[PDB]
């Protein structure tokens, strides 16, 4: 019934986020040198360094912001795929799936946590 263990659960989840290679396209800022029109498409651009750096600022209050900011990352990517075939949308599929499988029991440790403080 640890109310902050779920910081360092993220701090451990983002680190292993961050070993794989599917996370290359994700780890900075999309370059808009690179792809010019991207802000036209996306109104809220979000990466894992600035997941990483909220987290470390002590400015998410609960596991919940920093997933709605993970999820925005694959939907961010989904919203800008030329194709659901694409390469960098391909890998933000199977990240997605590996964070999805990670962070339900954060999630769930903490919401459990919340409840028995208010018991
Ligand atoms: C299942 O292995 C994966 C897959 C993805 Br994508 C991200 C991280 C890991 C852990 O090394």
């Amino acid at each position: 019934y640890d109310i902050q263990a779920w910081k360092k659960q993220c701090e451990e989840l983002l680190n292993l986020i961050f070993q794989c290679e599917d996370s290359e396209p994700f780890r900075q800022p999309v370059d808009l040198l690179e792809y010019p029109d991207y802000r036209d498409i996306i109104d809220t651009p979000m990466d894992f360094a600035t997941v990483r750096e909220t987290l470390e600022a002590g400015n998410y209050e609960s596991p919940m912001e920093l997933c709605k900011d993970v999820r925005l990352i694959f939907s961010n990517s989904k919203a800008y795929t030329p194709s659901k075939r694409s390469r960098i949308y391909s890998m933000s599929l199977r990240l997605s799936a590996f964070f999805e499988e990670h962070i339900s029991s954060v999630l769930s440790d903490y919401k459990s946590a919340l409840r028995f403080h208010k018991r």
